[PDB]
């Protein structure tokens, strides 16, 4: 029993983190096989960041201009290329600690672990979600760029995020490991505004299921609803619309608890309309939306 | 910017986790040097748990009755002893991945990371606090016993907790790595009740400082208070008394933000008396007390 915001164990990713320096700029890189992946803005002066032409700035860079350090040992860079907003640095040594891995581009509402690093050194791990506006709410100081987001399926690390920037509002934007930004963000020091940060409805429902499983039942009501009726209320409260795909995904939690998905929807509807009235659910005074249905099943079943 | 509930990177502890089996009971062990540490209740049938005499149950156990598996390789047990509520199993192989380490007994209010394991395999990491009633609110299913709590100072893992049991209320109790329970709990399947789970005041104040540093300032008020006046309000709201030691500990956050500790106390006092009025602080609708002053400094300064 008990339900915690839980990151993946980080060791497999710790063994991939390196320091990348280009001139006076130091940030983090991800060393998989004989490639180091890092934000392309590693080549920029904070002067360059105002309006960078990456292709033009890259012409002024050779292999030897990229200093890659893994622990306190320098890696030899034998190649570099720009793919979208990341640099791939070919090094002469395959990372001996390379785990089984994939690059995945996640959808909004998907959760992942972040290993926050500075100078190629891990400082902490926490659980995030890709927000519906394609931001994440992280904890990232100067030097944390190139810190990565990941999921683990048994022994395979799926890398889904690399950190590139803070928006003026203090929320975070980054790329997949092919260097494509989540959302409409660009690696330029220009005022960029996020859209509406809506609540990830399917995740709130997963977490209400988690609460019932852990004995927090006070919010269970005598009502049901329909997807259309629920969605009218969702829209009004800046919740993402619930689809039949979301209902299907919640089916195992429905089965485990014997609470029909639409019944839990009606309970959530009353929570939106009535508020918490000073009560808590799993130690939270607000509806948590950074657990996926898969996360709730995993934590409630004890997958390793 | 951004402030996250952040665990220590877990790799150093992942390399210490083993499976311990005694008969039909499997749980987790911690392999440091040539010793495996695990809950002594590994020797019990759930029948034994109702009223175990550990010394008597141990007479029926030899070295070869303790099956220790590290990955999919068996370790040879060459010795066993009971220290308080843990077993120390001497094995013939020093853990090659043993990190620099200490055993520390933490005080209530101290935070630590837990690597939740099943069958000696890490499933997740999360941040806990030792509650003032010497419980923790974890996420622990059957098979998670022997999962450990830890802090990291650069390259030295301080082990502070080993998981032993759930109370009937679904909160958690365990030992330090010398096998001494936190609080008055015993490794027996008998109804045990926790005392008052009071709020860790110094930690709430640290987290309010974290909020000011991250631009969440709406709750900053025009008042100050005294320790005695604040404490009267604290007592009434089941908050731990604030000592001058707590004020000293908050001094660096006071300095960084230019908000006198007693001023932040007066802001907290008004938050207790007035509530949040539907507002959030660092994305929370309740006052977070599972960050220490040290945690706030670490995360806000980016220590690795
Ligand atoms: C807070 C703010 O001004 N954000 C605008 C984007 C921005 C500023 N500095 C950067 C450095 C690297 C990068 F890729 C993007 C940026
Ligand atoms: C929920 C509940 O009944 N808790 C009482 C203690 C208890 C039950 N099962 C156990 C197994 C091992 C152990 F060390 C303690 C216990």
């Amino acid at each position: 029993s008990g339900f915690r915001k839980m990151a993946f164990p980080s060791g497999k990713v710790e063994g991939c983190m390196v320091q990348v320096t280009c001139g006076t700029t130091t940030l983090n890189g991800l060393w998989l096989d004989d490639v180091v992946y890092c934000p392309r803005h590693v080549i920029c002066t904070s002067e360059d960041m105002l309006n960078p032409n990456y292709e033009d700035l890259l012409i002024r860079k050779s292999n030897h201009n990229f200093l890659v350090q893994a622990g306190n040992v320098q890696l030899r860079v034998i190649g570099h290329s720009m793919q979208n907003c990341v640099l791939k640095l070919k090094v002469d040594t395959a990372n001996p600690k390379t785990p089984k891995y994939k690059f995945v581009r996640i959808q909004p509402g998907q959760t992942f672990s972040v290993l926050a690093c500075y100078n190629g050194s891990p400082s902490g791990v926490y659980q995030c979600a890709m927000r519906p506006n394609f931001t994440i709410k992280g904890s990232f100081l100067n030097g944390s760029c190139g810190s990565v987001g990941f999921n683990i399926d048994y022994d395979c690390v799926s890398f889904c995020y690399m950190h590139h920037m803070e928006l003026p509002t203090g929320v975070h934007a980054g790329t997949d490991l092919e260097g494509n930004f989540y959302g409409p963000f660009v690696d330029r020091q220009t005022a960029q505004a996020a859209g509406t940060d809506t609540t990830i409805t399917v995740n709130v429902l997963a977490w209400l299921y988690a609460a019932v499983i852990n004995g927090d039942r006070w919010f269970l009501n005598r009502f049901t609803t329909t997807l259309n009726d629920f969605n009218l209320v969702a829209m009004k409260y800046n919740y993402e619309p619930l689809t039949q795909d979301h209902v299907d995904i919640l089916g195992p939690l429905s089965a485990q608890t014997g609470i029909a998905v639409l019944d839990m929807c009606a309970s959530l509807k009353e929570l939106l309309q009535n508020g918490m009235n000073g009560r808590t659910i799993l130690g939270s005074a607000l509806l948590e939306d950074e657990f996926t249905p898969f996360d709730v099943v995993r934590q409630c079943s004890g997958v390793t």
